[PDB]
RNA sequence: UUCCCGGGCCUUGUACACACCGCCCGUCACGCCAUGGGAGCGGGCUCUACCCGAAGUCGCCGGGAGCCUACGGGCAGGCG
């Protein structure tokens, strides 16, 4: 047997192909699905991806924001169905998987460490070049 | 005729005139009032140094790059 394709089988049925692609930097909007009362709506958490946590279907990622004077950081799974789509806002250039350091970091320190990705945000304008 | 008691005349000092049985000082005791000191406690104002920093004018950029061309330009946008 093959435990691994097994686990896989199981997965393939949770697994999403509609999300877009996006690194440790870009600043993404995740439009999300939430309960509250009596309905559920869809609300939007745009954030820079300070890290992205890969175990297949069981990958994971967190979007850290400043809310109100607050940081807040939301931990995702990749796969989730509560995530209606993901939006890239900006895409960022890091030098390293786990952005932990922004933490520590003011506005303008962050802004000087994560410069646009001009050659990724030139990738996204040419495609979305449609026929 | 020094002393005690009463008085008369002259004079002298007096913070006494209720007139020396006068006036009056301070502790202590009780009562009330206001203030000072006092481990500290609460608050107001203020000064200095540094960290972060909105809106905004100003200055640079405006390109791996969008829009308007009015194209040696403008706006977006970026930096300070
Ligand atoms: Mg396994
Ligand atoms: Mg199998
Ligand atoms: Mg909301
Ligand atoms: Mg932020
Ligand atoms: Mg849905
Ligand atoms: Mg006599
Ligand atoms: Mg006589
Ligand atoms: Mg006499
Ligand atoms: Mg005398
Ligand atoms: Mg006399
Ligand atoms: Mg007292
Ligand atoms: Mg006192
Ligand atoms: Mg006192
Ligand atoms: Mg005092
Ligand atoms: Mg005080
Ligand atoms: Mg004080
Ligand atoms: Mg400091
Ligand atoms: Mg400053
Ligand atoms: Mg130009
Ligand atoms: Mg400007």
């Amino acid at each position: 047997m093959n435990r691994g394709a097994l686990i896989k089988l199981v997965e393939s049925r949770y697994v999403r192909t509609d999300l877009p692609e996006f690194r440790p930097g870009d600043t993404v909007r995740v439009s999300y699905k939430v309960k509250e009362g009596n309905r559920t709506r869809i609300q939007d958490f745009e954030g820079i991806v300070i890290r992205i946590r890969r175990n297949g279907f069981n990958t994971t990622f967190t979007v850290r924001k400043v809310s109100y004077g607050v940081g807040v950081e939301r931990i995702f799974p990749l796969h989730s169905p509560l995530i209606q789509k993901i939006d890239i806002v900006q895409r960022g250039r890091a030098r390293r998987a786990k952005l932990y350091f922004i933490r520590n970091l003011s506005d303008r320190e962050i802004r000087r460490k994560l410069r646009a990705d001009r050659k990724r945000i030139d990738q996204d304008r040419a495609a979305e070049r449609a026929a």
